[PDB]
């Protein structure tokens, strides 16, 4: 606990563990020896929480997800602990840099992007919260591709996230389980049987998940496969079983119905489901109690396949009759739907299926038998309806709609942000709403305050806590107390300088990894998520360009500088936004070598954008882009940890940014752009690009100088691609929403030139970021999901 | 003295009898963890295969190689 | 070639050409029978090369300089001939030290600094990039004088490196020439005639220039001066003619206007040209085709007297029309600036040119009529242009500005490091290049990788070699790969350990010359160049007296011990310098010898700084000091050498420095002191030395020290000189930039406390060195001026 | 060979501070590795480096059988 102790620790773990003493010691040996210094504090709790889950017995809820963007532990788990300020003295003290030892640390980048990072803040939350909870995923050996760039270009390198050793997971081999593939189904009369299947084991490794300040520590447990029991063929071949948990899938929204991905689905939805319904038989608590003893959340469509396979296990297995089965299935699972867009819709052609799976095939027909059954007898006329609530696409070659079966195996739907949650009950579902109103809810995303405040950001969280005390760590809704400082100037100075603070930290960064060189007295403008043609950081280049051009027409024009950067990864296959990093990249090498610009912008592609560098930019940054194109961001989250931190957002009326304006007010936010409903009536008359570019001469100078090779010039047609899809395939509508985004940055730079009023608005932002703390999340999932309680 | 060999992830295989024969199964004696060993990363290297040899003014050149990494465990004798 | 061979090579030159046996030879015949035995293996190709420069007869470049800073040639041609490892071998079964057989060798000391020593490296990286290329100079009999240290003074000797021998040279009798002086100009009726001459012959000496690895050997040219044809009076009379080619001026950037100096310079540009024009008349290519065949670089204005000897030869002897001949000089000539100092420029009174080179003066002054005429025709009005734009400044007693005649006669003018080449551009030379802008360019300086990284620190060049392959000799710009080692902790204690050979290594040749005993722990801090007011090792000096004072005031405060080596020659007539000297000498005698300070701090004057010196010091350095005042080192070329070697820089942003910064990243250099523009500031406001004396109190003590006899007490106003200098003439502003230095200091050794992170800003250094290869310099001459391309 | 650096003991005396037995013929190919980098890239002579490797390597024959060779 104290310096001392922590010291001896330290020295005994460089010694025994690492074998190594201060004169041959690495860096690495350092960073291991303080991690398992920090890891054994966290024992005793671990063992007592999972024991008292088992007295007790409170219903367990399973968080079932393919991803889990967990980033770094270590300082997580010390802050968490409350062992940071101990642990920093005590490595002080011992002659060493504990901010390059926690540099040593991988991220555990298993998530792809909102989608894994979501699971991860609710881990940190639900165990905050006290809930019995357990997170349930793949242990990938590469995670999501380390990005580099070369020649402007993204390049991807493979994710070795634990070849040095995680010191944070735990195997449990005790528990490994078969999965079972292939084979053939066999109706015989003592029940069917799923025989001569091929068996991949699923070894378990159990990380601590630790609440913040609460002595309650949780566990997430992810699978690793492995291959049970010509020689030397037949031993190289066992590579084949263990590709299962090889790499996650680098797809960020966007579906690839390859075989080998329908095989980690099954996988973990196999191994999970059984190590479940082992642990229930063991609570000395037949499966009547089920559903009040267990609530599994399906994270998006990817986990489907549990809901066939509790079937299975009840029927097949358990020789639980159907009628009773179905029941306590949907009892148990409840089913998040994560997007509106179409290429991320899962849908598996039934002959993959059926190779892969036969007796889920089955199980899956008889489901929806039963379904349209009931349908055919509630609107008898209505032959359509069937067609469109059937989990079976025969338009071409059949395939399953999966969400359609999450629907109807599961009790509750959620959607992740209000504008989202009524889309999906009243347009994309609506068939099914109508016939069960009280199925559909919504469940607004958050984001923990442990890890994006206290953590990536002492300097506020502590300039808070000075004015309003530490309530709010735990009830972010106490932040609406800073309220009373608005007119306060010296509060103000104080916020701007914790801002200014985190921008100098960061711009040491920038200039020691990037040739550029920053004004540090630059508004930071920042656009950092996965990059995709829906988040258009395209037209975030577009308005870059824009204010090039500016600089170069007139020079000594009064001008607030700015640092534009924009990050994130490309999925491998993503043509398109690969091209987009390209041009990014490109445009970047004119502004920031163009001596007649200098200081006054400067640009960045932030490269290896993952957890533990947002925590690192979002600190430093005054705007926030959050431009997506009206109706298609879900909710996004990134947009909550820039408004916790300190910055104003510029972006568009979509996903959670309205809420953030509802809360904020709508006009401490710049909001511009179509509304969801404008985007409708441009869709009905029918998008017309070359409209706006007529129209516009700041953006035809922007797209001449980019089809003409101003960009490019030992490669005039380089950007020709993104030119025909700007002009003929833009679903995106960038074009279109232009105009009143260029006019919407002149405003900020306005605000920006007046730090009173600046302040200002960021006062109001943080004051009313509350609402997004994941740990409201939570207790809506528990109170009208789970139906669990906090502790 | 020091001892230098390869660490196999699967040693020599463990010998069924069926029916009168021998059955050979995989030897995934790592498959718990070793204790006995400690990985020196320090120390790893680059192995070199393939290739081709260039002969320059300024000595013999194999390039063109595929790299394959080497990373040493110890274990104490 | 193999070591067998080479044994019986030496074997037979000591016999038949040193006449010797084992039981009588010396020291002097075993290195002279090496040499002969190495010098074999270049004939072959320097014959080869010259006769492959004649056949397919590509353009050729004449490198004219009053300089050649070689140093020692033996182990330098066995490096680039791959034949130093069977050379050791073989000398090292014959029962010999290789390395005192090198020890032998006299250095070929004809240059001052800079400017000779960059004339060097450019002829080895001309040979390793295989162009046609010659470098033309004086056979000094005498290069820069030895240094000796008397009673803490400078004492000069003469360098009589030609005493026993020089068997890298090759007389090359049947090109002998003449060269006149004196006389009287005629105009006749066939043209103008130089009449009554004195006649000095000039005898050319070839000596080989081998490139790396490479086949291509060319050459370097120097001339002799020998006379033509009371008795015995008139015999040794001839020493007057041939006093011409007898010592080498030893001023380094410093004009003195001596006939003598003028008759050097004549005399080699007269030699050179003749014997230019001579090879391309026998070229089997009527000077219309000059241009494309020849290309002459003037090293500085020293060799100015080329242009109007060119227009003399075309006109007055080859009878071509003056515009003809004008047009053709100009696409011959470029001139590379070397310097912004006045004390250094080049302004030879008319009085001296007329009675010496009275023709010269003719056809200087026809220029210079044809060149304002230009200008009149342009600026009508503006007179004073005209005034600044002569070629003679009338200003008193009438003089030539050689720099304005190389400028005129020149297609192109270069400076040597961008921030020179900018000031040369747009303030020295503004009237020039606003009327061609197209004429000035930049040049940075470079260095040659072979003599000062593999042949000086063979140690490193194995250790980089041994990581990143050996590409990197031929193409320096490879040590960029070296940035994958940044988190090596192995190849970081490497790196450190081949740091501490090189530091053993020169504190064994310490401890035998010097009385002094080194601290081997100790931080190597060192400042070597020739001793100047601008390159202010008195600073260095004040801040070496702070560090003592400290020590005596705090004997028992935590202190990181250094070993302050400050070296250089100082031009025999340069007063200031010697005092400086003095000072040094003087401060070393009282720190070496406090027992209070004993081994924590050690300081040494290194006597006789020379080319091969330097090859030693460098690698053991660790603390390169390039601290001249903004805006006085044109480029530097020492701090390339040092921050190739393993060593960091503390330095002002002055030369090359700031491409140092650029390339490495300023944070990883100790950059202090004024800039550029703050010195402008200081000169416009006007310098108050006494107010840093005043508020300084550690200043105060020092300079009061020095002042009052501290460090004199024989003799307390000895170093009234440099106080009256300091207080009332610093033309270099020493107290401006001690408080700035002194903070960057204590910073220095603050990282220095930490190995890991000295040996990773270490790494950083040497990854970014690349640049700095001559080899890229000389790519961009022969791209941008000579137009002549690599082989 | 890199322990063999650090040893602060160029390569003259390497047969004195390294012994290698090659197990059976398997790894014989250290052999002309050896030779390998010491010509190739620590630049020694031939000559030289053959006397080294010679002197650094020992072997054990540990059969006859023909189908073992
Ligand atoms: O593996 C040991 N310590 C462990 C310590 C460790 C544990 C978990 C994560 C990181 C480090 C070790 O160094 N690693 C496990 C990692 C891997 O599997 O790659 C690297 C160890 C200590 C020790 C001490 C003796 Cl005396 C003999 C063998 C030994 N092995
Ligand atoms: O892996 C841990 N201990 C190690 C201990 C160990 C090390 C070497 C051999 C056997 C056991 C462990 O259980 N194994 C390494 C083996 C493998 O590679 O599969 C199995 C561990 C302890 C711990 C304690 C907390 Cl609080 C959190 C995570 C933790 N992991
Ligand atoms: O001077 C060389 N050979 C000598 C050979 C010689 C020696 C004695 C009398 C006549 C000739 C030479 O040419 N001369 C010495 C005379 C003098 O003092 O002027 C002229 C020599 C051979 C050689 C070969 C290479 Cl690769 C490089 C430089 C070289 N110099
Ligand atoms: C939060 C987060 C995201 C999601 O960002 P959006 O802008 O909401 O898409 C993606 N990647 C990382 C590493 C994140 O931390
Ligand atoms: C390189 C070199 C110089 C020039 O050094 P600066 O510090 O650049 O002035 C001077 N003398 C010798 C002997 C050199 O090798
Ligand atoms: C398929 C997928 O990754 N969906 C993503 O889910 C996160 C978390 O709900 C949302 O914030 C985001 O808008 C949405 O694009
Ligand atoms: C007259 C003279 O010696 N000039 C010197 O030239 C060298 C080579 O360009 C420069 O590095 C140096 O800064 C400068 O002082
Ligand atoms: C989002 N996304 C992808 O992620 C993608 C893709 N094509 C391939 N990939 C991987 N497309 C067209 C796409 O829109
Ligand atoms: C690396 N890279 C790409 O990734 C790429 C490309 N053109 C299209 N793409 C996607 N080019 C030319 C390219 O070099
Ligand atoms: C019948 N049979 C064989 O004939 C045989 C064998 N292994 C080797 N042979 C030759 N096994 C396992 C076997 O069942
Ligand atoms: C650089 N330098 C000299 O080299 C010099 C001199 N006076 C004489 N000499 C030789 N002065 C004043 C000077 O500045
Ligand atoms: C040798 N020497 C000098 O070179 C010198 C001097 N005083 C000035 N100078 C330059 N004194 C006293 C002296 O002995």
């Amino acid at each position: 606990e104290n310096v001392a102790e922590l010291k001896k620790s330290f020295n005994r773990h460089l010694h025994f563990t690492l074998v190594k003493d201060r004169n041959v010691a690495t860096t690495r040996d350092y960073y291991f020896a303080l991690a398992h210094t920090v890891r054994d504090h966290l024992v005793g709790r671990w063992i007592r929480t999972q024991q008292h889950y088992y007295d007790k017995c409170p219903k367990r809820v399973y968080y079932l997800s393919l991803e889990f963007y967990m980033g770094r532990t270590l300082q997580n788990t010390m802050i968490n602990l409350g062992l940071q300020n101990a642990c920093d003295e005590a490595i002080y003290q011992l002659g060493l840099d504990i901010e390059e030892l926690e540099e040593i640390e991988e991220d555990a980048g298993l998530g792809n992007g909102g989608l894994g990072r979501l699971a991860a803040c609710f881990l940190d939350s639900m165990a905050t919260l006290g809930l019995a909870a357990y997170g349930y995923g793949i242990r990938y050996e590469y995670g999501i591709f380390n990005q580099k760039i070369r020649d402007g270009w993204q390049v991807e390198e493979a994710d070795d996230w634990l070849r040095y050793g995680n010191p944070w997971e735990k195997s449990r081999p005790e528990f490994m389980l078969p999965v079972h593939f292939y084979g053939k189904v066999e109706h015989t009369n003592t029940g069917t049987k799923w025989i001569d299947t091929q068996v991949v084991l699923a070894l378990p490794y159990d990380t601590p998940v630790p609440g913040y300040m609460n002595n309650t520590v949780n566990t997430m447990r992810l699978w690793s496969a492995r291959a049970p029991n010509d020689y030397i063929q037949a031993v190289l071949d066992r590579n084949l079983a263990e590709n299962i948990s090889r790499v996650l899938y680098p797809n960020d929204n966007f579906f690839e119905g390859k075989e080998l991905r329908l095989k980690q689905e099954y996988f973990v939805v196999a191994a999970t489901l059984q190590d479940i319904i082992r642990r229930f038989k063991a609570s000395k608590f037949v499966f009547d109690a089920f559903p009040d003893q267990v609530a599994i959340q399906l994270n998006d469509t990817h986990p489907a396949l549990a809901i066939p396979e509790l079937m299975r296990i009840f029927v097949d297995i358990e020789k639980l009759p159907w009628s009773k089965a179905w029941e306590l299935t949907q009892k148990t699972f409840a089913y998040t739907n994560h997007t509106v867009l179409p290429e991320a819709l899962e849908r598996w052609p039934v002959d993959l299926v059926e190779k892969l799976l036969p007796r889920h095939l089955e199980i899956i027909y008889e489901i929806n038998q039963k379904h349209l059954d009931r349908i055919v007898a509630l609107f008898p006329k209505d032959v359509d309806r069937l067609r469109r609530m059937s989990l079976i696409e025969e338009e071409g070659s059949k395939r399953i709609n999966m969400a359609h079966l999450c629907i109807v195996g599961s009790h509750a739907v959620n959607g992740v942000a209000k504008i989202h949650s009524d889309i999906v009950k009243t347009k994309v579902f609506k068939d099914f709403s109508e016939l069960e109103p009280d199925k559909f809810q919504n469940k607004t995303n958050g984001i923990t305050p442990r890890r994006w405040l206290l953590l990536c950001n002492p300097g506020l969280a502590e300039l808070i806590a000075e004015k309003i005390g530490e309530d709010y760590v735990k009830d972010l809704s106490q932040l609406t107390k800073l309220h009373s400082f608005l007119g306060d100037d010296v509060f103000l100075r104080e916020l701007a300088k914790v801002k200014q603070e985190n921008k100098l930290k960061f711009s040491q960064f920038l200039e020691t990894e990037y040739k550029v060189k920053i004004n540090p007295s630059s508004m930071f403008d920042v656009q950092v998520k996965r990059i995709h043609e829906y988040k258009r950081q395209l037209l975030n280049c577009l308005h870059v360009i824009t204010m090039y051009n500016r600089i170069k027409k007139d020079p000594k024009k009064l001008f607030v500088p700015r640092t534009v950067i924009i990050g994130g990864k490309a999925a491998p296959g993503y043509h398109m936004a690969k091209m987009i990093i390209k041009l990014i990249t490109s445009v970047a090498d004119v502004v920031n070598n163009d001596p007649m610009v200098g200081s006054k912008l400067k640009v960045i592609f932030l490269e290896n954008y993952r957890v533990s560098l947002a925590e690192k930019v979002i600190p430093a940054t005054d705007l926030s882009e959050q431009i997506s194109t009206a109706g298609t961001e879900a909710s996004g989250t990134g947009n909550m940890k820039f408004m916790l931190n300190g910055a104003l957002t510029i972006g568009t009326m979509d996903g959670a940014n309205v809420e953030m304006a509802e809360e904020a007010g709508e006009e401490n936010l710049f909001i511009f752009g179509m509304r969801i409903d404008d985007v409708a009536a441009l869709d009905k008359k029918g998008y017309e690009a070359k409209e706006y570019y007529e129209a516009l001469p700041e953006l035809k100078l922007v797209i001449d100088q980019i089809d003409n090779g101003f960009f490019s010039p030992k490669q005039p047609d380089l950007f020709k691609d993104i030119i025909n899809m700007l002009f003929y395939h833009d679903r995106f509508k960038v074009f279109a929403d232009y105009e009143a985004y260029v006019k919407c940055q002149d405003k900020v730079s306005q605000l920006y030139m007046n730090p009173k009023a600046w302040n200002t608005m960021v006062l109001k932002n943080i004051a009313a970021s509350g609402k997004f703390s994941s740990d409201r999340t939570i207790k809506e999932y528990a109170q009208n999901i789970w139906n669990v309680e906090p502790s």
